[PDB]
């Protein structure tokens, strides 16, 4: 016979086979809220079925996050960057959601510097703009994406903040092996400009510059 709640758990063993075909249709938002509603729903009812039910919904939940890893990994516009963040962060996976995403916009600024040693200061400068201006753009997006997200994952933001920084040194350092006076300027004011999304590392320039004093003149 029927009772009721196989009833509605039938519906559910419905609705978790439908995320098949909204992440086929690349309807990543409707994926992420049909099974949060299949597994807020699926607490109150907690058996064989269920357990068994249970264990269908892991596997999209599982799918879902594959998909929009793969998705953020390789979006060109910020729209789906964006998006894509949001279902992995609704889907509550904020933290991998944001380590994706800045490794987007890490491989954004590699391939763009491999995109490219003409001329000495012709060189250093736009390698600086390239960096310092995706650092400052994926801070300015960070902040209408990743808000009231916390301290923790705050501070992650600008982990990679400080490595990006570092990178360009090492990317002069390399260059330093066969600097100017007017290369500094232009790099601190790149690096003074990134106080505008909430960022202080002119200490970096400072040191940099102290360790290799032979070497500007």
């Amino acid at each position: 016979d029927m009772s009721s709640t196989a009833q509605r758990l039938k519906f559910l063993d419905e609705g978790v086979e439908e995320i098949d075909i909204e992440l086929a249709r690349l309807r990543f938002e409707s994926a992420v809220e049909t099974l949060l509603d299949i597994e807020s729903q699926l607490e109150d009812l907690s058996l064989m079925l269920l357990n068994l039910i249970s264990l269908k919904i892991e596997q999209r939940r599982e799918a879902i996050s594959s998909k929009l890893s793969q998705s953020i990994l390789s979006s060109n516009e910020i729209v789906h960057l964006k998006s894509g963040t949001e279902n992995m962060i609704k889907l509550g996976l904020p933290e991998q959601a944001l380590d994706l995403f800045l490794q987007n916009r890490s491989n954004f600024i590699q391939d763009l510097i491999l995109q490219i040693v003409d001329n000495p200061t012709n060189y250093l400068t736009q390698l600086a703009v390239i960096r310092f201006q995706t650092i400052k753009k994926t801070v300015e997006d960070f902040q209408d994406i990743f808000k009231e997200l916390g301290a923790k994952i705050s501070s992650i933001l600008v982990d990679w903040c400080s490595d990006e920084v570092d990178n360009h040194f090492k990317l002069i350092d390399k260059q330093l092996l066969n600097l100017s006076p007017g290369s500094i300027k232009s790099s601190r004011k790149q690096i003074d400009g990134l106080k505008a999304v909430g960022l202080d590392f002119v200490y970096k320039l400072d040191e940099f510059i102290k360790k290799n004093s032979d070497k500007i003149r």
